[PDB]
């Protein structure tokens, strides 16, 4: 079972922190080469040397700023990556902001168009930069992160229930144009220990929820030959 | 019937064009007093002498582009309105950008950014402005604009695809909040017969489909007493 990635370059957006922290740990603990994006440099470097501690494999990782970065600063990435790796095999979109979460009438507008250059924006624009790559693959696989607000919207989720509706969306175009050539899913991770669950949810009780570390096999299945044949699809970390 | 929206005050985005257009003239025509809203100060003008020669009142007009204006920008819209009506008995959110309809890998980032701002960013903000007023009804009723790629993703409608799931969620939340206070509701027109299909596709004979006025009969109705108890719903005027 611990060569399920060998050979398998696999990017992980919000790297960092939180679920994408697992993601990319455990890809690379199944023998992944792992590439890891996040904001926070200092974050970026413990997790690479974490990984180094557990695999003795270093990965590298590249700091995108998803509020700000342009669509020429995307393609610089790409064009960085291209150097190094020869192609992406699977694209895991992780990163995410919450934003305000509290009636529409309060929402922050500020905030409300952060969420959407961060988990819509630079989430597309930054799959335009990394197609080429993963086109490259035998058979790449792009996985996005929505939410359960991202299939039904309920009260004081504002822009991040309509930033993960227009994931669904993304996902959904993708994989219609990506036939026969890509995989293209979404991920709902459902309610998982971290810090923006615990954000979301001041009052509940974290000890009762599951951890990054136990939803991994869907994000380990969607990234193994296993899934193949899958997409157009939205899957349920804890159904 | 010609009374059915007397003492009825509705504002409608998009008015100076299209479905809106229509929109506007038809909730005149049933009595109401309307309010419209585009960018295009000659249209606006046009449409609101045209609702003058079939109604012999002449309603007021507004611009707001929703691609710059500023949260501060509809807050002074709403303080417009204020001085001259006591309440909003409608809003009609029909404005809306296409935007390029061609796959991912061409879409101008420019043009996505711009369909999000106009459709998700600007039409949240404009109903913060609005919520007051529209509280203000006995029974207020916000309609959104939805399409069929609002609901399914599918190949090449891009930015507009994720902007109309968007749209959906915000719809979704907002009537989530506002149970037993407002109707909050999206419309699906349909492949009508307007600018914006004819761009969508430019070899379909636009004789072949529904206009504008065909599909008012669901417009009427949200904005009418017999849809009172409905909220959360998307209708489809071409079911
Ligand atoms: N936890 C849950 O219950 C839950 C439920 C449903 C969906 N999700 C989704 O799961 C995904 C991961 O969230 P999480 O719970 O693991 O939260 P988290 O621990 O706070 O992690 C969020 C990650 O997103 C990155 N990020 C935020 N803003 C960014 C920006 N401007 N530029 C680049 N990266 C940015 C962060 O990077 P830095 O730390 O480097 O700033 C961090 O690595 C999100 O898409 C979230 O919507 C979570
Ligand atoms: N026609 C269809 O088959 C179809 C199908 C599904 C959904 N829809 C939806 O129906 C709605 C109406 O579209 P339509 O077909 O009637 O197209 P249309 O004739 O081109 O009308 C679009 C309206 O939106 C307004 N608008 C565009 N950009 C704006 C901006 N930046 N600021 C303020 N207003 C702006 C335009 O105003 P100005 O002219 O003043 O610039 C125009 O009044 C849209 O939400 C569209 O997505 C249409």
């Amino acid at each position: 079972k611990q060569d399920l990635l060998n050979d398998r370059i696999i990017l992980v957006t919000g790297a960092s922190d939180g679920i994408g922290r697992e993601a990319a740990m455990t890809y690379a603990r199944y023998g992944a080469t792992v590439i890891l994006l996040g904001r926070n440099e200092e974050k970026l470097r413990q997790v690479a040397s974490h990984i180094n501690e557990e695999t003795g494999r270093q990965p590298q990782w590249f700091i995108l700023d998803l509020l700000t970065c342009t669509s020429e600063n995307c393609q610089q990435l790409a064009q960085r990556i291209v150097v190094n790796y020869p192609r992406l095999d699977g694209v895991l979109h992780n990163a995410g902001l919450l934003g305000d979460v509290c009636p529409m009438s309060e929402q922050n507008p500020q905030v409300w168009q952060d969420v959407m250059q961060i988990n819509v924006n630079a989430t597309f624009m930054l799959t335009q930069a990394l197609l080429p790559l993963l086109l490259k693959s035998d058979a790449g696989s792009l996985v996005f992160t929505s939410s359960s607000v991202g299939r039904q919207g309920r009260a004081n989720w504002g822009a991040y229930a309509a930033s993960k509706f227009a994931t669904e969306g993304m996902m959904q175009v993708l994989a219609d144009e990506y036939q026969q050539r890509l995989r293209v899913n979404c991920i709902n991770p459902g309610g998982t220990r971290t810090a923006m669950r615990a954000s979301a949810f001041p009052t509940e009780d974290p000890q009762k929820l599951k951890t990054p570390a136990d939803i991994m096999p869907l994000y380990l299945w969607l990234m193994g030959d296993d899934s193949r044949r899958k997409t157009g699809m939205t899957f349920d970390a804890q159904p």
